[PDB]
């Protein structure tokens, strides 16, 4: 009550008001008794004059004015995120009385916004927060109408509901899977426009490395695929790795192309494997292993990689990683027998590349390569010998 007299003493204009509101609000707060006393004396008048002022900047009725209302209630936000749900003390009922206006403004695709990402996934993250089943907000977000800056916060918003959140009655990453289908619909849309003015490219790639970190957040996000059994799994799961594979290649953009690889090493992880095909995950997981594994031989083959030294070690990660599932597979069920043991099997052509792309890299005028291309061989050895008793009968110069 002492700060809040003391900042009242400067309310000298626009300026300084709205300075003062953002602090004023946070004080009012920490007197919870006060701020219910306020709805209901002359020691309060001042307090209840302030609120005024936010509320009237806030209905839109100067922008500066405006603006800093909207920064302070979007800080009543996060902390009402903070005060007890349980224990809502009009708290809530406090916020709910300005939500709808703060909603109606950073939410208003028509209005511009105010910078407007940071606060714009403040408030959405708390809203989710507190009303997780209100997602209204994030519905309108799933719009083509939407702007691309919309996407970019939202996925901002998953994001750090997936990132780091005290594990409080904040709801966690579920109640969000019921957008899935067009969440990959939306990075299928952007269908990396870059290899597929410069504002909206850089936007794009933006929210191009935006969703890649959110895979690397969660598989589980885009991986609900039950579209997936014939010619629908060339548009699913397996549509969604092949996009994520073609961004390897392009030296356009090399960030892009380093999250986008460490998140196929991430969804290439068992546990994200069995997330992929219901019915058959080892049938579908080996054939698309072989198709990316294709592409990635046609690549290095082709010799353009100028980051080959990366590649490569990448490409050993998924090789070793390829090689653990077969293992726990075949420690599963013993018999990857029919499909690549015995066109011919997909597998076959792949671990050719895989050789052809191996003895290769033993010719690469570079100098670490040479152990990333012998590794390499010593996993091929390996998983060779966890498929199967003579090993040669597989690979003949195994020694």
């Amino acid at each position: 009550e002492k700060l809040f007299d003391l900042v009242d003493g400067f309310a000298e204009s626009t300026k300084r008001k709205a300075a003062v509101w953002p602090l004023q609000i946070i004080l009012l707060i920490l007197c919870p008794e006060i701020i219910q006393d306020i709805s209901k004396d002359e020691n309060n008048m001042n307090k209840k004059l302030f609120l005024d002022s936010l509320r009237k900047a806030l209905a839109g009725h100067s922008r500066q004015l405006t603006e800093s209302a909207a920064i302070a209630c979007v800080k009543l936000c996060k902390a009402s995120t903070y005060i007890n749900w349980e224990d809502n003390s009009v708290i809530f009922l406090l916020v709910q009385s300005m939500v709808v206006d703060l909603k109606n403004l950073l939410f208003n695709p028509s209005k511009p916004f105010s910078a407007d990402v940071d606060l714009m996934i403040d408030c959405l993250v708390s809203c989710f927060r507190i009303s997780p089943h209100n997602n209204q907000h994030f519905k309108i977000c799933l719009a083509q109408n939407s702007p691309s800056t919309f996407h970019y916060v939202l996925v901002n918003s998953l994001h750090r509901i997936i990132t780091n959140s005290a594990l409080d009655w904040w709801p966690k990453i579920d109640a969000v899977y019921c957008h899935s289908v067009e969440l990959r619909n939306m990075f299928g849309e952007t269908l990396h426009k870059a290899v597929q003015t410069d504002l909206e490219t850089r936007s794009y790639k933006y929210l191009l490395l935006s969703m890649v970190k959110l895979i690397h957040a969660d598989p589980k996000l885009l991986l609900c695929n039950p579209r997936k059994q014939g010619p629908e799994t060339q548009g699913s799961t397996a549509e969604l790795i092949t996009g994520l594979v073609q961004l390897v290649p392009q030296s356009h953009m090399p960030e892009i192309a380093q999250e986008a690889m460490e998140a196929l090493l991430v969804l290439h992880q068992l546990d994200s494997i069995d997330l992929w095909n219901p019915d058959a995950p080892v049938e579908t997981f080996w054939e698309i292993s072989s198709q990316m594994l294709f592409y990635i031989c046609k690549k290095l083959t082709s010799h353009q990689m100028l980051s080959s030294t990366e590649i490569l070690k990448w490409l050993r990660e998924i090789l070793i990683c390829r090689n653990k599932f077969l293992l726990k597979n075949k420690q599963a069920d013993r018999s990857l027998l029919f499909y690549g043991v015995g066109t011919p099997p997909i597998c076959r052509q792949a671990q050719t590349k895989l050789e052809v792309a191996l003895y290769m890299f033993l010719w690469n005028p570079d100098t670490e390569a040479v152990l990333v291309a012998m590794s390499c061989f010593r996993h091929l050895c390996e998983e060779a010998d966890i498929r199967c008793v003579s090993v040669h009968n597989l690979l003949p110069n195994y020694n």
